[PDB]
């Protein structure tokens, strides 16, 4: 019996955003603990018979890249680190350290010689050495979607439960820039039981401190019920270094922090450094630092203390680890043998601490208040919001979803068989994984690295896309050549991608066109694939050397197709101007696939001599002062010119769209008799402070309100076809782009922020939605959270990430705005809705990366809006902390993320070729996905075992009848199933054996995964 997820508001003792409406927010000095107040314990607190228990869990907060490349702090630091680690833990059996990063790990134990690798098996095995988390890496939780949070964590944890066998269930994440609740929600379903967070807004960390809710049961929004609940911790200071960690006076901490001598290079900013412990200072240390601790104590309810000892990279030398463990033993031999104090403390592991906070609420000493919301936007002090890195590096962020999507499809496309070793599938996909699971880092797709650690995440990234291409079409060739014809050379490239929208028109010229012609080759075949599991539709294109040139499917039924002409934008440094040239060469062409569930669909392009029958050509408007000739070779209509004028599209029955004559959107009218909408698409500039602290990678920090981008008199191209249209402007700084293919209109804006520096450029929505305050923003791709705009934060404040969409309504209109990548956005008044687009900062923000932002690219953004009307949806109460899409817009957003796939055959003949594959898969509703198909054996496996994550998302109820679907049984896709299960979401637990091996469907927003066994 599924949760209601929209009618319920959930009774918790801490929901975010109801304790940011509460909250002043003031920014006062607390004494030593500068954003809290001089804690006050009583001494009598522990006694004899209750005693504090203090676990000091060594760390070393390891970054795959940020200011080195992974393979650089690898050689300079990590291997280091980790070499001595094992030495050092395997001399000192009462020593503990806890690691997060399995990339690193992974990296470090395969170059392991097999002695050591066994001594490193043991330390793990006995719990001095103990992985938390265990993914691949510490991901940022605003930018990155659940998908890739999911995939970077099984890419770790299957690794260590291969080569270590364990699988952590406590969580370290002390890094990210803001919390999100996507990482409970998986962590909660992959089998942790505690996880622990560090960056929230200070405010909140003193909010929460003074009601000793620093430990709470953190649930999602709309979980009435709580089964999503994850015990969760948030230190209560200011960082994750020993200063911050002891206690709350950074001074006194710090002098627990041996590696600050003065040989290691490092010194104590309070201007007190650390003093080796002696036999005649042990006991006023231990005084200074057991007082430190009994304060920290005072912010939790148990009697068992949280102490982290770490830093970045640390405990890489020899005599660190001598230097930190020597003293600690010495305090903690004085310490627990001091009856005066009543405390033990020992150095610990994370899952030793929280093994004892929960014995100690088992035995009545302490209750857990609940939670809801998130940790975003985070602020470590003052104003300095962290909302920049939600679009810092833009480019990266667009190709993470690029990659994440042809992840998914090469390891669904591939799933269907099992694959010879000679295949290099598996070794492809690994790559693919590990690198996109790489920039999921904080400093990845966050945008916080140096320039050649971006370059080294692009580079690894475009081998990860080149590694999806070849098994994708591998695939594709297998499963569409009849069985006894198919000859694979597993090298060969039988298909080639074409991807319309990454790099993307204007960033690279990447795209094949088909080359037919009278005396090279007639036809071509290519391939549809579609990754979700329900029936599609999707406009395609491809470019074709003629404008002659008509589609059937391989049935030989004709398919209407529309040519359009290939146009290119050029920043014409003679003119001044921005202007579309177009092509006499090459063409679009445009038709409506038609792709199974989970499927392949086959489409044959033919040149001929002249118009075909079932090709329409669209018309071609430019709109400018001074025109010249736009001659398109054998295109069959000739472009027309005219002044700059507002204008009107509709295609099909779908919206009626009004355009500026500076050629962006003023209107949308949803059907023939309904109002003209005003809906007012407009780019603005945020600048930088010209005194105080400036915007940098991390940080937002406008000098002010946006100012309109001067446009002058933007040259506008409308094109207008049965199935396309578009408007298209040049304006400063980006191409931008209306499409309309009958539904809501897609935009593309090619960005280029050129040598604009100190410069935000953002698109803001205006409408006359009656919002108030009030919108909505999603979190990973996963959910959608009411956002309260608050004027008693500053403008940096009331931006959120927008990892894939934002809405704003009112009692009868919702404007939603999908996207294709993350970037940062807002609503700054009743009726916007504003996402930044670029960002160009000349400024370092004080936080460790030493440079701004000024290796901007050109990067093309994709956006679907959808404006409705909502006043006959059933939305949650105005209490409720959730909102949902409505079936439009999550379509719009899957047409975003999961577009279909496009294959063009790249020899001249496909002996043997197929038209379709899937049309007997189940087509299931709507809001289910199979967000993985993932095959998890080699082929020299008898039992074969095929994953797949399944996730139901809510979409409102609108009064749509919307039926008749099939029923999804993943356990059933794969013949010859032998079993089913249902596992942790990384498989690596079975959770459940499943009566007749029938995967049920899940409710909504929640996700489950199933594994089905097969005998042949
Ligand atoms: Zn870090």
């Amino acid at each position: 019996q599924c949760q209601d997820v929209v009618q319920d508001v959930p009774n918790v003792d801490v929901q975010m955003l109801e304790l940011y409406d509460r909250m002043s927010f003031k920014d006062i000095d607390g004494g030593v603990w500068k954003q809290g107040w001089n804690i006050k314990y009583d001494p009598l607190k522990y006694n004899a018979h209750h005693k504090l228990k203090v676990f000091v869990v060594p760390h070393s907060h390891n970054d795959p890249g940020w200011i080195q490349t992974f393979e650089e702090y690898y050689q300079h630091d990590t291997k280091h680190i980790l070499s001595n680690a094992l030495r050092h833990l395997h001399d000192n059996p009462e020593m503990k350290f806890i690691w997060a990063e399995i990339s690193y790990f992974a990296r470090f134990y395969h170059d392991l010689g097999e002695n050591k690798k066994l001594q490193m098996k043991s330390i793990v095995k006995n719990g001095q050495l103990e992985f938390v988390t265990g993914g691949w890496v510490m991901p940022d939780e605003a930018n990155s979607h659940w998908r890739n949070v999911l995939l970077q964590l099984t890419e770790g944890q299957t690794w260590l439960k291969q080569f270590m066998n364990v699988t952590p269930t406590a969580s370290w994440a002390i890094a990210p820039f803001g919390h999100s609740p996507t990482m409970p929600y998986i962590l909660q379903k992959s089998g942790f039981k505690n996880m622990l967070i560090q960056r929230t807004h200070y405010s909140v960390k003193k909010e929460l401190a003074q009601q000793r809710q620093l430990e709470f049961l953190w649930r999602q929004i709309w979980d009435n019920k709580g089964d999503t609940a994850l015990f969760t911790h948030m230190m209560p200071f200011y960082s994750y270094d020993i200063p911050h960690t002891c206690g709350p006076d950074p001074k006194v901490c710090c002098q627990f922090d041996f590696k600050r001598m003065g040989s290691f290079g490092l010194s104590c900013p309070w201007k007190v450094p650390p003093r080796t412990i002696s036999d005649q200072n042990v006991a006023a240390r231990s005084d200074l630092l057991v007082d430190q601790w009994k304060k920290k104590a005072e912010l939790y309810r148990t009697n068992v203390l949280l102490i982290p000892l770490g830093d970045d990279f640390r405990f890489k030398q020899n005599t660190e680890w001598d230097v930190q463990r020597v003293n600690y033993e010495r305090l903690f031999e004085h310490i627990n043998s001091q009856a005066h104090f009543n405390v033990q403390a020992q150095f610990g592991t994370l899952q030793e601490y929280f093994d004892a906070v929960h014995q100690a609420e088992r035995a009545g000493q302490a209750e857990f208040p609940t939670l809801s919301g998130d940790f975003f936007t985070y602020a470590d002090r003052s104003d300095n919001y962290w909302s920049g890195y939600y679009t810092s590096r833009p480019y990266h962020k667009r190709m993470d979803r690029v990659l994440m999507h042809y992840v998914r499809a090469a390891e669904m496309l591939s799933a269907w068989h099992s694959w010879d070793g000679m295949a290099r599938i598996e070794e492809r996909l690994e790559q693919a994984r590990r690198e996109l699971s790489l920039f999921q880092h904080h400093d990845g797709i966050t945008g916080t690295a140096k320039t050649h650690v971006v370059v080294d995440y692009e580079q690894r990234m475009q081998e990860a896309l080149k590694a999806c291409q070849m098994v994708m079409q591998q695939s594709v060739y297998r499963l569409l050549t009849k069985p006894s014809i198919y000859s694979p050379d597993f090298s060969f490239s039988y298909f080639t991608l074409d991807d319309s929208r990454w790099p993307g028109s204007g960033v690279e010229d990447s795209r094949t066109t088909i080359i037919l012609g009278e005396d090279i080759l007639p036809s071509k075949h290519v391939v549809m694939h579609n990754t979700l599991p329900h029936w599609r539709e999707q406009l395609v294109d491809f470019y074709v050397s003629s404008p002659f040139v008509s589609v059937t499917d391989l049935a030989n039924n004709p398919v209407e197709a529309q040519v359009s002409p290939v146009w290119s934008w050029h920043h014409d440094t003679l003119t001044k101007t921005i202007h579309p040239q177009g092509s006499t060469t090459k063409y679009r062409i445009i038709f409506k696939a038609r792709v199974p569930p989970m499927g392949l669909a086959t489409y044959v392009l033919t040149i001929s001599d002249s118009k075909p029958e079932h090709t329409s050509y669209a018309s071609n408007l430019l709109l400018r002062k001074n025109p010249t000739s736009l001659p398109l070779g054998q295109y069959p209509e000739d472009v027309k010119f005219g002044d700059p004028r507002e204008i009107s599209l509709r295609v099909g029955n779908g919206p009626t769209l009004a355009f500026s004559e500076q050629g962006l959107l003023k209107s949308i009218q949803l059907t023939q008799d309904s109002p003209h909408v005003p809906v007012h698409f407009k780019f603005l500039k945020y600048g930088v402070r010209s005194h105080g602290d400036r915007s940098g990678a991390y940080l937002f920090l406008p000098n002010g309100p946006a100012s309109p981008v001067e446009l002058g008199q933007p040259v506008v191209l409308v094109t207008k076809g049965k199935l396309e249209s578009s408007v298209s402007v040049g304006l400063p700084s980006v191409v931008h782009q209306t499409i309309m293919r009958g539904g809501a209109p897609e935009i593309r804006n090619l960005v280029d922020i050129g040598s604009l520096d100190n410069t935000e450029i953002v698109m803001r929505l205006e409408t006359h939605i009656d919002s108030g305050d009030i919108f909505y923003t999603d979190l990973n791709g996963l959910q959608f959270i009411k956002r309260r705009r608050l004027d008693k934060l500053p403008l940096q404040a009331n931006y959120y990430p927008i990892p894939s969409g934002m809405f704003i309504e009112d009692a009868n209109t919702r404007l939603t705005l999908l996207t294709g990548q993350p970037l940062g956005g807002s609503s700054l008044a009743s009726g916007e809705l504003e996402i930044m687009q670029d960002r160009r900062l000349a400024s370092d923000d004080e936080r460790g990366l030493g440079q701004g932002v000024l290796d901007n690219k050109p990067v093309l953004h994709i956006y679907r809006l959808v404006l409705e009307k909502v006043n006959n949806c059933v939305r949650p109460s105005k209490l409720h902390p959730a909102g949902y899409l409505t079936s439009a817009a999550h379509k719009a957003s899957q047409s975003l993320l999961d577009p279909l796939d496009k294959f063009i055959f790249a020899e001249n003949e496909w002996i043997g070729a197929q038209g379709q594959f899937g049309g007997d898969h189940p087509s299931a509703r709507e809001d289910l996905d199979v967000s993985v198909m993932r095959r998890l054996t080699k082929s020299s496996a008898k039992t074969q075992r095929v994953g797949y994550v399944l996730h139901r998302t809510n979409l409102m109820q609108c009064g749509t009848p919307e039926e008749h679907t099939q029923k999804l049984d993943v356990c059933h896709l794969l013949p010859n199933v032998a079993r089913c299960e249902r596992t942790t979401l990384t498989f690596l637990q079975n959770l459940e054996h499943l009566d007749g091996m029938v995967a049920p469907e899940v409710c909504p927003m929640e996700t489950a995964a199933y594994v089905s066994s097969h005998s042949s």
